[PDB]
């Protein structure tokens, strides 16, 4: 049973999507920027 979206795996692979990478890569550098910048003065710069 369980007929929904788990029996038919997308694409002919299924192992690791780029999504995971981009987030581990980008957030990794984007996250650090916060902590570091938070130590010096991160109470006035939250405007993308």
């Amino acid at each position: 049973v369980n007929y929904g979206n788990g029996v038919s795996c997308s694409k002919t692979k299924c192992s690791v999507n780029w999504g995971q990478a981009f987030q581990e890569r980008y957030t990794a550098g984007i996250n650090s920027f916060v902590s570091g910048v938070a130590s010096g003065a991160g109470s006035i710069g939250r405007r993308p």
